[PDB]
C-alpha cells in the first residue's frame, strides 16, 4: 500500500493557532526531539487583506464580495450557535481562523493581558499570578506592540470626567464602586491629562492597575521602514520565511522541525491507552497515517478541540455510541462542557452644537488605534447583588469600556432608531462583560468527519418563571438566571452617569457643547436613574412583578421600564469571539495539563483556561501554550531566557 | 442543490481560474457555469385581528391534525393587475404567481411578535401567507477548501436591493 | 572544484520578456529538448502592484517613496541616454522590467498590432505581412483582451467631428490626407454613432483599417469571478503555476524545462565559432557555468542585446579592444546601431461653461479603459514633404491619436503655464508619432559585467546650420535634419483643425460649450494655421530664416512664430518607451534570425525588428518569439494550431 507520506516522529502539534506556533517554535528551538506541525491552512504572508492591518475594515474587498474575513469560509470556520433562547431564538455564527496564526490572522489585534487578581483567585494551584506574570511578559516582548500615534480632546474630556466623579467615589466610604483601585489608596487611578503626561502602563508587569483610566491601547502592528504598517501576528513571528523552509522544513537551528500546511486532521489512532498515530486528509482527499512516539498535543480551539476528542473516543460513552462512535476509551462526562464567552451591549451618544466638528476631530481610524480611543475598565457597580466575597477586600475587573466615533449598532436598529451613519454628530460608547454569567456546551453530531457546525449551545439572557412557591426562598434562582441583564442594565447606567461630568468638563474646556445618550432613548435612561435612586439594592426585585405585590402606579412604572430596557441589550448588541473553557483545568485536564484518563495528550489552547481574563484572551492562550513548552520539557528554559532575545522578522 | 455544484468542483468541473487558485490539482472541464443561476421562493407574511365577543365560534376546528398541517386554503392566484414584470404570453396564458395560505395563531417571528405588541397567547387572530412562486433573485455556489465535503461553502442570495439613481437622463434609466 | 549546478543542456534562453516565454512555453510543449531559461528576477505573482492593473497608477505606494514600476531599481533596469543635443541637453531614463514577463510586468497594456502595410513596405522577405499575420491572431487568442466597458458622449462628439471633416477630405480629389484609407474607399471608416452601432475592430484580421476612427483601445486585463480584474502578461500566462514548479521545474507535459529565478548573465563562452557556454551570477555572488550542446537564444531586449553581444566579442574590433575586451570572435561594426523610438508631444484643451461637468462625465480610468477615451489612428498630412514613394497608392500609418481627462505635461510645464491639476475644466490630448525619424546607437563602456547604463545616444530635435552653399543644392539635407520637427507641428495642425467641428458638433448636439486649445497658446497656434494656408507646400523653408531671403514682416512673423513653436515639442513632451532595432534583419541578422559570423546563436525580442511597427511595440515582440519557435523547431506547429486551444490560467 504505497504511501510514501511517512511522518513517524515523536511530538504531533494540531492547529497552528495563537498557541500552536509559539509552542513548536520554542520546542524545536531548545530540545533535538522531531516535531511535527498540522494545520490544514495555506500561509497568508502575501495577502494585503491580511497582512495590511487596514485590510480588516475591507479594504481590499471586490465590490460584489463585500464581506470580510470572519463571513469568509475560504478563511474561517463558520460554526453557527442553536437558537439563542434567550435572543429571540436568533442563531450566531462566530469564526475561528483557518490559517497559519490561526485567529490572530484575522483578529482586531488588542493586547490586554488580564488583571492580576483573576489569575490568584479563580485559577487552580501553580497558575497563580506569580507563577505565569514571567510567561505574560514574554509574550509581550516578542511582539512588541505599540501604542496610539495621534492625540484627541475626547480623551481628555471623558478621562477629566472620570477623575471628576472618582473623586467623589473615593469618600463616601462605599467599598465596591467602579472606580476604586485598592493597590493605589486615596488617590484616582486616572492617567493625567495635559502635555507630558506620563502613560499608564495597562500590562504592568507587577498587576498594579486593574482599574484604570488610560488613554491608548496597545495593538500588535509594527511599522516598516518605508512609512507603512503591518501585521505582527502569531504565524508572523514564529513561522516565518526565515525558520521555515517553503517547503515545510526548518532551518538549521529548527532543523527538526516539519509544518504541513492543507491537512484537515480527522482523529487520533488510539492502541491501548496509549495514543500511536494521526490521520489526516491533503487537498486530493487522501488519508495518510503518521505515527507518535512520544506525546500528541491538541491546539485546534475553543469549538474544535472538544470535537475532535469526542471522535477521538474520549466523552459520554452513551451518546457517542448513540450516534455511532464504534471506538470508546475513556468515559468522561464532562468534556465539551462549561463554554464561556463575553458579550458587549452597545449605546451611542448624540453631540448638539453647531461647530462640533472642531470636538470630534482625530477620531478616525488609523493602523495604530484601530478606532479605539480608550477609555478604561472599570470594578463591580454599586447595586450588583452578585459579587464575589472578596469584594470587600479586592478589586475586580467588571467592565472594559470603549469609545469609537460613528454607529456601531445594526443595520436593522439603525434603521429602527432613525439615527443613521452618515451624520456626523454621533459615537458609540461599550460596556463590555469580562465576567459573563452563561455558560453552555459542545456536541458533535456525526461521527465521520470534522463538520464546520457541531451541536453548540449558548442561552444568554433567559427569563425567569415565578412558581407557587413561598416568595421567601425562590429569590437566590431569581438571582441566579437575572445576573447578566442585571449586569448589562448596570453596566447602562454606569455608562449613563458619565455624560454629566463631560457635560461639565465640556462646558469649562473651552466647548460650548451637549451631551445626551440617544440609543436606548434619553427618558428610558432617565427613568432607570431615578428607579435606581429611589429603589436602592432591592431595584432588582421588579423584573418579575408578580412577587414584588408592590401595585403602586410607581411600581407599575418601574417594572414597564425594566421589561422595555430588557429589549436593547437582546438585539441592539454584540456577541464577542473569545470562545473559551471548553476542556478546563479539573473539569478535562489536570494542573499539568494532561488529559484524563490517559497518559501521552494534552490540551494547550484557549479551551484549556478555567478562567476567562481579565479582556480579550489573545495573550492568555499564549501564555498557556508557552507554559506548555516547559512543562513538556520538563525545566524552565522559556522561563528566563532574556528579554532581549526575539524571533527576528522577515 | 447546495451540495451538487460543490462536490462537481471538487471532482474538477467548474472555473478553472478559481479551482486552481483555491489549490485543486485536478482539472478536467473548464465550464464557468456549474453552481450558477440558483433561485427559491419566499413568502411575506401577515395576520389578521378579529374583533367580537363572542368569536370563537368563527375560529373553531382550525387546529392542526395529520391531515391538514394547519393549512386550510386558499387557494392559487396569478399576476396583480398593476405588476410590470409579466411575460409576453400574459395576454393569452394564464400564469401562477401567488400561493395563498390560512393558519390559525400568528406566525411573525418572535422579535416582530414582541415589536407589533401581539402575541401567541391570545386567541382571536390568525395568519395569511402570498408565497411567490415566480421569486426574480438569482444567486450561485463556490466552494472554499478542496479538501473535504464542507457543511457551509459560499452561497450568495441578495433579493430586497434597492436602486441607485445616476446623473443619466430619466427616459433610458427605468428599465434597470 | 565543487560546484553541483550543472545545468548543461542544449537551449538556452536569456532574459523572460514579452518574447522569451512564449518561445520556452511553445518550445517545450512542441519537443523534447532540454530547454533551461534564465531571467534574474522573482515572479511577482502576489505583489498587488503589479497584479492589480490599477496599480500602475501608483495605489499601493508608501507615502514616503511615492514612485512607481518604472523609477524603481528593484523592479525595472535603469539606463540613461546621454545628453539630447536636440533637447536642451536633458538626459532622459527609460526602463526594461527586471521579472518574469519583462516590461509587460509594468507596462500600461495596450494591443495595437500595427498597420499591415508596414510589413509589406518596411520588412525583408518572408516577413511581409501575410507571412505573420496568424501569428498574431494566435498571440491575440493567447491573450484575449477586452474593450472598454464605459459609455461617454465626448467620443461619440469627437467622432462626429472626424467624420464631418472626413466627408470634405473624401472629396477635393487630394491623394495623401490623414483621413482617408484606400481600403475602403468613398466612404469614411469612421465609427457610427448611436445605440446598437456596431465596433469597428482596429486589429482586424486582414487589416483593412490602417486608418480608422474608433471610441476603445484592447486591454490586457481579464475579470475574475469575484468582481475584480487582474493583469494577463506574458509571465502570467506562459509561466504560472500550473506550468512550472515554484522549484522552477515544468509540470508533466513540460517536464523538460528549466527556469532559474535570479541569474544574470554575464557572456557567452565562445569556443571557436561554436557557442559552447554561458556563464551567471546567483544571489550569492557565485559565477556558474552552463553547457550548450546545440544553440543559444538571446532575449534580454532592445538596451541589453547589443550589450552582452559586445562583451560576448561580436562587434567592431578596434572598440571592444580599445576598452579592453580580450576574446574578439566577429568584427560587425553593426552591432547596436539603428535604434528605434516613438515620441509623443502633448497638447490640452479648455472648456468654457457654468455646467460643463455634465460634458467631462464619465471620463475617469477604469482597469477596463486606463485612461484611455480613442480616438483614431490617421495618416500623412497633406503638407509634409517627407513621404515615401508608395505614399500615392498606399496609406501609412503616421499618428496615433489619444484623448485623456486632466493634464499630463510636467510639472515644470504645468508650473509655467498657469494652469494645474485641481480645476476640472481640462483634458488632454496627444498626437503619438509611430514614424519616428532619428536613430541612435548603443555601446559599452567596460568589460567586466552588465552594468545598468551604457553609452545610449539619441538626439531628436536637431537644428541645421546653413553652409556659404547655393541655396538650390543644400536644402535635401534640411529637409532630412529638419523632418521630425515638422512632423510635430504637423500633428499640433491636425490636432487643432478639429476643435471646430467639435464645436459644432456640440453646438448641435445638445451643448452649449465652447473649446479652446490653451497649451500651447491660442495665437501661436491662429498664427500657425494662417502661415500654412497662406505659404503653402513651402511652409518649411521658414525654419531657417537666413535662406529664405523673405525680409518682409510676413516672413520675419512666420519665422518668429516657428521658433517659438519648436520650443514646446522639445520639453512639452513625454519620450516613449518602445525602444527596438538593436540588431534588425539584414543589419545584424539575417531573415531566419541567426547572428551573421556564427551558426547557433540567434536574436528574437524585439531588438531584431527591421522596423518599428505601426503602435504600441508589445504584440510585436512576441510575435518574433513565435515565429522563431518555428524557425527552430523547423516545421510549422503553433502555425495552425487550432484558436480554442488557450493556454490555462492560474
Ligand atoms: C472576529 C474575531 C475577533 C477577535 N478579536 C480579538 C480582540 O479584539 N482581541 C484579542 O485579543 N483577540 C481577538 N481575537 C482572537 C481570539 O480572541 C483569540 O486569539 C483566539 O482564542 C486564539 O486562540 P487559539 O489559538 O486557541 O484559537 P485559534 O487561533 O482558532 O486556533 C485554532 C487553530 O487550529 C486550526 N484547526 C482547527 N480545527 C482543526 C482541525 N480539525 N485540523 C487541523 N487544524 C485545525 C485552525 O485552523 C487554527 O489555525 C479575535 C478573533 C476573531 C475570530
Ligand atoms: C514604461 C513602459 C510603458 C510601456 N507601455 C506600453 C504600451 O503602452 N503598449 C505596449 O504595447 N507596450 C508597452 N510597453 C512594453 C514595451 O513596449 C514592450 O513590451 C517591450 O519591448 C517588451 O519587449 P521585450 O520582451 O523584447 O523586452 P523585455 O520585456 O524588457 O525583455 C527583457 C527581459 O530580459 C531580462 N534581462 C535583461 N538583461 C538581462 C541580463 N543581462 N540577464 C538576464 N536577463 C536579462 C529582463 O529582466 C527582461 O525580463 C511599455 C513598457 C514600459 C517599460
Amino acid at each position: 500500500c504505497p504511501k510514501p507520506e511517512n511522518l513517524e516522529a515523536d511530538i504531533v502539534i494540531i492547529g497552528a493557532g495563537a498557541a500552536g506556533c509559539v509552542l513548536a517554535y520554542y520546542l524545536t528551538k531548545f530540545s533535538d526531539l522531531k516535531i511535527i506541525l498540522l494545520e490544514a491552512g495555506h500561509t497568508h504572508f502575501n495577502d494585503p487583506v491580511v497582512t495590511d492591518p487596514m485590510g480588516f475594515f475591507g479594504k481590499y474587498n471586490p465590490p460584489n464580495e463585500n464581506i470580510r474575513m470572519s463571513q469568509n469560509p475560504s478563511y474561517a470556520w463558520q460554526p453557527a450557535l442553536e437558537p439563542d433562547t434567550g435572543a429571540y431564538s436568533m442563531r450566531n455564527v462566530v469564526a475561528h481562523g483557518l490559517a497559519v496564526g490561526g485567529s490572530t490572522a484575522i483578529n482586531q489585534l488588542n493586547y490586554i493581558v488580564g488583571g492580576r487578581t483573576v489569575f490568584d483567585n479563580d485559577w487552580p494551584t501553580g497558575w497563580k499570578y506569580d507563577d505565569i506574570k514571567k510567561y505574560f511578559r514574554r509574550v509581550l516582548a516578542d511582539i512588541s506592540p505599540i501604542r496610539d500615534g495621534t492625540k484627541v480632546n475626547l480623551t481628555n474630556t471623558i478621562l477629566e470626567s472620570m477623575r471628576v466623579l472618582a473623586d467623589q467615589q473615593v469618600s463616601s466610604g462605599v467599598p465596591v464602586d467602579f472606580l476604586i483601585n485598592k493597590a493605589t489608596g486615596g488617590l484616582p487611578n486616572i492617567e493625567q491629562t495635559y502635555q507630558g503626561a506620563p502613560i499608564v502602563n495597562l500590562n504592568d508587569y507587577e498587576g498594579i492597575n486593574s482599574v484604570c483610566g488610560f488613554k491608548s491601547y496597545y495593538v500588535g502592528v509594527n511599522q516598516l521602514s518605508d512609512g507603512s504598517y503591518i501585521r505582527k501576528y502569531a504565524g508572523n513571528t514564529y513561522l516565518n520565511s526565515y525558520y521555515v523552509d517553503s517547503n515545510g522544513f526548518g532551518i538549521g537551528k529548527f532543523s527538526n522541525l516539519r509544518v504541513i500546511s492543507d491537512a484537515v486532521v480527522d482523529r487520533i489512532h488510539f492502541e491501548g491507552q496509549r495514543a500511536v498515530s494521526v490521520t489526516y486528509i491533503d487537498k486530493k482527499g487522501n488519508l495518510h497515517s503518521v505515527k507518535v512516539h512520544k506525546e500528541v498535543e491538541i491546539c485546534s480551539g475553543s469549538f474544535f478541540t472538544p470535537t475532535i476528542l469526542q471522535r477521538s473516543g474520549i466523552g459520554d460513552f452513551s451518546y457517542l455510541s448513540s450516534i455511532g462512535v464504534p471506538d470508546l476509551v475513556y468515559n468522561n462526562p464532562l468534556v465539551g462542557q462549561g463554554l464561556r464567552n463575553h458579550y458587549s451591549p452597545i449605546t451611542q451618544v448624540s453631540v448638539t452644537g453647531p461647530d462640533a466638528a472642531a470636538f470630534l476631530s482625530n477620531t478616525a481610524a488609523g493602523p495604530t488605534n484601530m478606532s479605539f480611543r480608550g477609555a478604561g475598565m472599570l470594578g463591580y457597580h454599586k447595586l450588583e447583588p452578585n459579587k464575589p466575597s472578596n469584594a470587600g477586600s479586592v478589586t475586580y475587573r467588571k467592565y472594559e469600556l470603549l469609545v469609537t466615533g460613528g454607529v456601531a449598532i445594526s443595520a436593522d436598529q439603525q434603521y429602527l432608531s432613525g439615527i443613521s451613519s452618515s451624520t456626523g454628530n454621533y459615537f458609540a460608547l461599550i460596556a463590555d462583560d469580562i465576567r459573563f454569567a452563561p455558560v453552555g456546551y459542545i456536541k458533535i453530531g456525526t461521527p465521520n468527519f470534522p463538520r464546520d457546525t457541531p451541536k453548540i449551545f449558548f442561552n444568554t439572557f433567559v427569563n425567569y418563571t415565578p412558581t407557587t412557591d413561598p416568595a421567601d426562598q425562590q429569590w437566590p434562582v431569581a438571582q441566579k438566571t437575572l445576573a447578566p441583564l442585571i449586569s448589562a442594565l448596570l453596566g447602562y447606567d454606569a455608562i449613563y452617569q458619565i455624560v454629566q461630568q463631560m457635560k461639565v468638563v465640556a462646558v469649562n474646556a473651552g466647548f460650548n457643547v451637549t451631551l445626551q445618550m440617544a440609543y436606548p432613548p434619553n427618558d428610558l435612561l432617565v427613568e432607570l436613574h431615578n428607579g435606581l435612586n429611589t429603589y436602592g439594592i432591592n431595584w432588582w426585585h421588579y423584573f418579575v412583578p408578580s412577587l414584588v405585590n408592590d401595585d403602586t402606579p410607581a411600581g407599575k412604572l418601574f417594572a414597564s421600564t425594566l421589561s422595555k430596557l430588557s429589549y436593547y441589550p437582546r438585539s441592539g448588541a454584540h456577541l464577542d469571539s473569545h470562545q473559551s473553557c471548553s476542556c478546563s483545568i479539573g473539569g478535562t485536564v489536570d494542573t499539568e495539563l494532561k488529559v484524563i484518563g490517559v497518559e501521552n495528550v494534552r490540551v494547550t489552547d484557549l479551551s484549556a483556561a478555567p478562567h476567562p481574563p481579565g479582556g480579550n484572551t489573545w495573550c492568555t492562550a499564549a501564555m498557556i501554550g508557552a507554559r506548555a513548552t516547559d512543562l513538556i520539557l520538563g525545566k524552565p528554559l522559556v522561563a528566563n531566557l532574556p528579554p532581549e532575545d526575539v524571533p527576528v522578522f522577515t
